[PDB]
């Protein structure tokens, strides 16, 4: 019967979803029993770089939520010097775990999910936010739906298990040592995976050289032919190298493979 309160509110705290850094993520359900999520940080000790990082997300995620439904939403917060509790709605579960058991995907529900993540991206494009490395721990199911969760911005957590990549970065971030573009990039390789049932250089198991794969031309990345050839078609546009020539998220969306069917 461990409890959380916020801003006047009991929660009882059904699991640990998550942890990462000083963040930790809870299922929870409220008083009329029922669910909920809630992102705890101890802010105890925390640089001005960290506390800044996690202001800055928590005001995007209380505009961006104003402007689509594919973007988790933010029902209530607590903020000190102390802590953080944010009362979000509580997804299913994230897109890469459910991938990681699923055999193969409803045709017609990536498609769907397609959709749903373009329009999210859009969205945080819109008011400014690139967020430069998507994956498909991003995105959480709900409804039937994909919702972001992460910009860019906050550190990353990880889903807790109770025992004991780098496939999806554009290539332009690597050659960086970033616009718009980078996260259809990002967002090819999670439909690809979708598609194909594998990440482009997902076998070059080996960083330096999956780094360099990605990065080089006369590298190619192979697309099987398929019934949908819209849909090999988003994939072939969506993984250019060059970013300026890239497919662009406006375009995606006017794209055959969102708009037919
Ligand atoms: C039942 O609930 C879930 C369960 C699971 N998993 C993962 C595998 C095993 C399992 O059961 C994953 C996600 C959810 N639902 C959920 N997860 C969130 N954070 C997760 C943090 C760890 O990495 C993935 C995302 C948030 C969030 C934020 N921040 C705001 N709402 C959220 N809803
Ligand atoms: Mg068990
Ligand atoms: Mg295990």
């Amino acid at each position: 019967n461990e409890c959380i309160s916020v801003k006047g509110r009991i929660y009882s705290i059904l699991k640990q979803i998550g942890s990462g850094g000083s963040s930790k993520v809870f299922q929870v359900l409220n008083e009329k029993k029922q669910i909920y999520a809630i992102k705890y940080v101890n802010l105890e000790e925390a640089d001005n770089q960290t506390l800044d990082s996690y202001r800055n997300e928590i005001a995007y995620l209380n505009k961006l939520q104003q402007h689509s439904d594919k973007i988790i939403r933010l029902y209530d917060y607590e903020i000190t010097d102390q802590y953080i509790y944010m009362v979000m709605e509580c997804g299913n579960i994230d897109l890469n775990s459910w991938l990681k058991k699923k055999k193969s995907i409803d045709p017609w529900e990536r498609k769907s999910y397609w959709k749903n993540m373009l329009e999210a991206v859009h969205t945080i494009h819109q008011h400014g936010i690139v967020h430069s490395d998507l994956k498909p721990a991003n995105f959480l199911i709900v409804d039937g739906m994909l919702k972001l969760i992460d910009f860019g911005i906050a550190n990353q957590m990880q889903p807790d298990t109770t025992s004991v990549t780098v496939n999806y970065m554009p290539p332009e971030a690597i050659k960086d040592m970033i616009s718009p573009k980078s996260d259809v990039w990002s967002l090819g390789c999670i439909l690809y995976y979708m598609t194909y049932g594998k990440t482009p250089f997902q076998q070059i198991i080996n960083q330096i050289s999956k780094l360099h794969a990605i990065i080089d031309p006369n590298h190619e990345i192979e697309f099987p032919d398929i019934p949908e050839k819209d849909l090999q078609d988003v994939l072939k546009c969506c993984l250019k190298r060059d970013p300026k020539q890239r497919i662009s998220i406006p375009e995606l969306l006017a794209h055959p493979y969102v708009q037919i069917q």
